[PDB]
């Protein structure tokens, strides 16, 4: 059983169970997004070296989620992962806008089980989220919304297309 | 606009741009109280250095803070930087004093802008000043506290000035 | 008071004070300019990362003027510091022709105390802003032109994209 | 005679020549000064090697000023160097009085050669002296305002010294 649960509340048991799943179905959509950027007829090698490395970041996401689960004397209960919600992912500009909702989602869940810690006084939890995960998902979020400016920028136009190359080979 | 926004509330944006402006305005008060002491009539050049150090802190403060905007999608808005409360600053007791009343104006700056977050269910905010601004200020009040209480012992007395050099010099 | 000071006016020590006001304004400038270029929606770094190195140079230019006030017995006095004339910086070209406006004020107030210091006998003013300021901002203001051109070129056209590609890729 | 000599003044030789002649009695003068300091009825170690440097900085400025005079193309004459001024040099705040006074003669001095070369448009010398000289003095003359304060400081009251053992102690 538990000799070493403590202030741990089945509600937040459950729902660290929930998004250790929404983690790793998140790597397993960057999987995808990475395996459809490496395809011959797409072959972007940067976009896919991009999304893998995010499936990796998500799975040891879901990973430190289940440590914890154990840590407090929760259990780790496992379901179905769902594929991708696409087959095909587009242009870079379609997979990045893609990605930033998925992150987005994945940030409100990481608030949500927040909100849930601070209605139970789980301070140990509150600590974990914002010491391993707010703020990972802030920085991450940023630098997708920076990418799909530029990708918007470079796809645009011809104006578009000289700032970048100011930018990135002079300045 | 902004692609990347989430559970980022306008006042906290609006806070975040005074709170910026504060630490600028303690920046500009340092900078004035470093240069005091560099004077040829006042000559105190350990006193200058540590005002001209914490000059640089609260800048970095500022700038770390604009940081965190652009990362939540907030909107950096910068007003008039107020000259300091002083030209001229008195003793280093004096001096000492003045910083301790702008720091603790700081910290409880910080401290309102904590109870906002927290009351707008901001967990990201809450986590960016604990970790990056209120143990800081907590350690340079005591800091200044325990600098505020050498200054008046050494010049209040004999017996003060006696084991001020007996800790320093033996101990 | 002053036991070192000699042949140092009360005309230049107040126009000392000036330019130091107008090297911390450009300095704000900078700062403004620099987290303008961060936002998720401009998301231009090297844009950024340059302004805002201009305003740890603008920074260090008012800190050489206030030591130089004191080495010779003046007495540094700080007013307002007013914000930057926009809050939105618009193009990278928008930025970069309000920078060499910006420069050009700098430049024209540094040769007006030049002229100032010649009229009052003062070689020692004359040297440090020969030493320390007019050179460095000669080669600023032709390292902005270069820069203005260079992205008018790239805005501007087919052409101007190839000059600039072949000189940068190849050359 | 001379194959070199170009736009020298026979007015600027002579004033170079009385400039090194002052240089060399001011070295002398510190010589003094410092030896006084090492008398075993004055013992203050610390004073007696700043003013030997100070003898070595004026004689290398007397140097530096025959090596030019000789660049130029004009005669070095030598005079004979009047003893110091004092047999006895009183207390350290004395001394270093003396040497400000010492010091301001020799500033001036350069600022009234400086603007003979300039009246006589001679701008190899007013870059040399600009260079050479003007800054260095500026420089020790803050130097010795510094020394000034704090010696009036510490033998002047306990508020005084304690300010003084604060910086040099804690800062
Ligand atoms: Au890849
Ligand atoms: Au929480
Ligand atoms: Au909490
Ligand atoms: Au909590
Ligand atoms: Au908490
Ligand atoms: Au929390
Ligand atoms: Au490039
Ligand atoms: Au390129
Ligand atoms: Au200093
Ligand atoms: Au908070
Ligand atoms: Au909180
Ligand atoms: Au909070
Ligand atoms: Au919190
Ligand atoms: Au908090
Ligand atoms: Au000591
Ligand atoms: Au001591
Ligand atoms: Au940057
Ligand atoms: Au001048
Ligand atoms: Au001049
Ligand atoms: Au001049
Ligand atoms: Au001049
Ligand atoms: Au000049
Ligand atoms: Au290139
Ligand atoms: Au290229
Ligand atoms: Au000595
Ligand atoms: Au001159
Ligand atoms: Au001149
Ligand atoms: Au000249
Ligand atoms: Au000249
Ligand atoms: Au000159
Ligand atoms: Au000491
Ligand atoms: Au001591």
């Amino acid at each position: 059983s538990s000799q070493i649960r403590q202030n741990y509340s089945t509600e937040v048991e459950a729902a660290v169970n929930r998004l250790v799943n929404l983690y790793l179905r998140a790597s397993y959509t960057y999987l995808s997004l990475g395996f459809y950027f490496d395809r011959d007829d797409v072959a972007l090698e940067g976009v896919c070296h991009f999304f893998r490395e995010l499936a990796e970041e998500k799975r040891e996401g879901a990973e430190r989620l289940l440590k914890m689960q154990n840590q407090r004397g929760g259990r780790a209960l496992f379901q179905d992962l769902q594929k991708p919600s696409q087959d095909e992912w587009g242009t870079t500009l379609d997979a990045m806008k893609a990605a930033i909702v998925l992150e987005k989602s994945l940030n409100q869940a990481l608030l949500d089980l927040h909100a849930l810690g601070s209605a139970q006084a789980d301070p140990h939890l509150c600590d974990f989220l914002e010491s391993h995960f707010l703020d990972e998902e802030v920085k991450l979020i940023k630098k997708m919304g920076d990418h799909l400016t530029n990708i918007q920028r470079l796809v645009g136009s011809q104006a578009g297309l000289g700032e970048y190359l100011f930018e990135h080979c002079t300045l």
